[PDB]
């Protein structure tokens, strides 16, 4: 329901010293889910934090829609008056409330009568369904109820934009799945802008339509999550998008060159960092008739692995420690020489220097 424009968006601490945001630029659309992703101190919850008003840009400024929210150190539109929910990561129940009590905390100087206020907590906490637990006591509710029960305190005020710091970290996995399709079912039943913060790739495939990775303060790509995955700006983002096996190797008249392995791929330096994901290479004992997978070189076996109902595969090529990993039904011992061939237009590349 609001559009978030970031304008030139700095934010340091220690006087100068630490540079949490650099100059980040972005559009969040209207009614948008919006994902960030970034390593541990990459600048996400200070980013948060400025989107949400508990903070201020050291330079730069934030728009809400057409309206200034803060600018260049100076707030304009305080917290109390951005129509935001918020679940940050260290989000609290109040263990001595009921779900009821914790649910209308916010709505406390609000000017609404105890009529009003009954009946607001009770519609979102019908959305939520966790209608028929609000006497409960947050100790005596399932993880499920008790991440409903945040969710409909961040609801109670009909915000225009919910902002999720790091939300399905303190779950175990089955209860992921679900906490993931819970968010999606509610930003569709309310319109709301959304904005999910994490340091998982799985978080942002499941819920955002758009993601910004964030790197040592500096947004480095924004993108589709499908975008960011197969056109990788660099090895890094890469990496925090997904599993991807990255090789050093010789720039060649041939092509990239590590031990027995060749790329067909070329950039300018005299080295080049090689990004293959492991869904693109493929293993065999002879040569592949199939003009999709192309023969990059042997390799031999190092060791194999068994996880998630797959082998993982691991080699090298012939005269190098450099690894490369693949998933397969089926094993290959160790020791045993391969052909080893890729998906061409998946070849990653990009320059040493
Ligand atoms: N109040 C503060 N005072 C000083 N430094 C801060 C403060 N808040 C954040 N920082 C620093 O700013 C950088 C970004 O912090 P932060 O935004 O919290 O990263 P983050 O991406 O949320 N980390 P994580 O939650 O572990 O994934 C880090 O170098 C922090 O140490
Ligand atoms: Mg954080």
């Amino acid at each position: 329901m609001v559009r978030i424009i970031v304008k030139n968006v700095s934010k340091v601490f220690k006087k100068g010293k630490v540079v949490a945001l650099d100059n980040v630029n972005i559009n969040i659309e209207n009614g948008e889910r919006f994902g960030i992703l970034g390593p541990s101190g990459a600048g996400k919850t200070t980013f948060m934090r400025i989107i949400a008003g508990l903070d201020v840009p050291s330079t730069g400024e934030l728009y809400f829609d057409d309206r200034l929210v803060a600018s260049n150190g100076k707030l304009i539109v305080p917290p109390e008056d951005r129509k935001i929910g918020m679940v940050f990561q260290t989000w609290a129940l109040y263990p001595n409330l009921t779900a009821f009590e914790n649910i209308a905390f916010p709505l406390t100087n609000m000017k609404m009568s105890k009529e009003e206020i009954r009946k607001r907590v009770e519609e979102v906490a019908k959305i939520l369904d966790i209608h028929h637990v609000l006497n409960h006591f947050p100790r005596e509710l399932s993880g499920g109820q008790q991440q409903r029960v945040a969710l409909a305190r961040a609801l109670v005020k009909d915000p225009s934009l919910l902002l999720l710091d790091e939300p399905f970290s303190n779950l175990d996995a089955r209860m992921r799945d679900s906490a993931r399709a819970l968010v999606k079912e509610v930003q569709s039943r309310l319109g709301v802008t959304l904005l999910v913060v994490s340091h998982d790739p799985a978080d942002i495939f499941a819920i955002a339509d758009r993601v910004g990775v964030l790197v040592k303060g500096k947004l480095v790509q924004v993108g589709k999550p499908e975008d960011l995955y197969d056109n990788p700006v660099s090895i890094q983002v890469a990496s925090l998008i997904g599993e991807i096996n990255e090789l050093e190797g010789k720039v060649t008249n041939e092509g990239v060159v590590i031990g027995s392995l060749r790329f067909p791929v070329s950039v300018s330096s005299d080295r080049a960092i090689i990004g293959i994901r492991p869904e693109d290479v493929k293993l065999s004992k002879d040569v592949i008739k199939d003009d999709s997978w192309i023969l990059v070189g042997k390799g031999k076996v190092k060791v194999i692995g068994y996880q998630g109902g797959l082998f993982r595969i691991t080699i090298t090529p012939l005269d190098s420690e450099e690894e490369i990993f693949t998933y397969s039904d089926h094993p290959i011992h160790s020791g045993e020489e391969v052909l080893v061939y890729v998906r061409k237009d998946k070849i990653k590349v990009f320059e040493k220097n």
